[PDB]
């Protein structure tokens, strides 16, 4: 695809956003587009960089991260800047964090899987995320448009990981459904998956790896219920393909109406078998039983 090698001079650099596993990320302008930068800052790291360079160039979606180009001196990466910042940052980040709705819940998680299905579909062999948790999924356009990013890590995942994963086994493209249906479960519910658990990240491992799975959610419409908990699934096999999670996702919308109004509106916290979801599901039930 097409690739930009860019002048380091015509870059404006203006703030650090953060930073990955490797490299600092940046805020700046380039040719009057806003742009994040992911600058090396050691020149140990460049064999990472081709991997991320090369995987980056070949995907191209509208909720997958775009690369815009890069520069070869210094190495770093141009991307299109998300302003909202993580998918993880609005559910749980500093507040005041933004009110949302269970239309946004299901078109963020519903926007996620027409992405992954990108990565799963594609050729000659397919691309596996590996790493899909809300900390790598970022938000533009009023927290309406998600975007699948990889910061990378280093040597915190295990909440969103497969068994098969961290148990060492040959893991397959059904792990990014494993992690999706953990994400559905923490935007529907806007809790931290496991931190009933806590202590060291081995715990919630050995928890997932004996069968524990988030709790059920009061109230839950039995056909999200279904499909998150098809994720779930010890058995890689048993779980639905993002094609499937896709299409079923697609059709729900129309029981979720209002995903594209912004997140402009605050919001006050507090925490209680089952949970209940912090989004709100009347409208739900009440224009399913007009069609059905
Ligand atoms: C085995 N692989 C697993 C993962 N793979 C990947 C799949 C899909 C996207 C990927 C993006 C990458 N790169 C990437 O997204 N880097 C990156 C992420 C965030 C970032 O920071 C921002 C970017 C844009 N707006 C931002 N706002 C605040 C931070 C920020 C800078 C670079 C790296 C890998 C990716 C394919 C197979």
């Amino acid at each position: 695809g097409p690739l930009h090698m860019i002048d380091y001079k015509e870059i404006e650099v203006e703030e650090v956003v953060g930073r990955g596993a490797f490299g600092v990320v940046c805020k700046a302008k380039w040719r009057a587009k806003d742009v994040a930068i992911k600058q090396i800052e050691s020149e140990s790291e460049r064999k990472a960089f081709i991997v991320e360079l090369r995987q980056l160039s070949r995907v191209n979606h509208p909720n997958i991260v775009k690369l815009y180009g890069a520069c070869l001196n210094p190495v770093c990466l141009v991307m299109e800047y998300a302003e909202g910042g993580s998918l993880y940052n609005v559910l749980h980040g500093a507040e005041p964090l933004p009110y949302y709705t269970a239309a946004h819940a299901m078109s963020w998680c519903l926007q996620c899987s027409q992405g992954v299905a990108y990565l799963h579909s594609m050729q000659p062999k397919a691309l596996i995320h590996r790493d899909l948790k809300p900390p790598n999924l970022l938000l533009v356009a009023g927290g309406t448009v998600l975007k699948i990013c990889d910061f990378g890590t280093a040597c915190g995942s295990a909440a969103w990981m497969a068994p098969e994963v961290f148990e060492g086994s040959n893991y397959s493209e059904k792990c990014d459904v494993f992690s999706w249906g953990i994400i559905l479960w923490e935007v529907i519910t806007r809790r931290k998956p496991f931190d009933e658990i806590g202590g060291p990240a081995f715990r919630i491992m050995w928890a997932v790896h004996n069968g524990t799975r988030p709790p059920l959610i009061k109230n839950l419409p039995k056909p999200i219920e279904s499909l998150m908990t098809r994720c779930w699934s010890k058995d890689p096999s048993q779980r639905p393909s993002m094609e499937e999670i896709v299409k079923i996702m697609t059709h729900l919308m129309r029981y979720f109406p209002g995903a594209d109004e912004p997140l402009q509106y605050p919001c006050q916290h507090s925490l209680p078998g089952r949970v209940e979801p912090y989004v709100d599901f009347a409208e739900f039930y009440r224009l399913w039983s007009v069609d059905h």
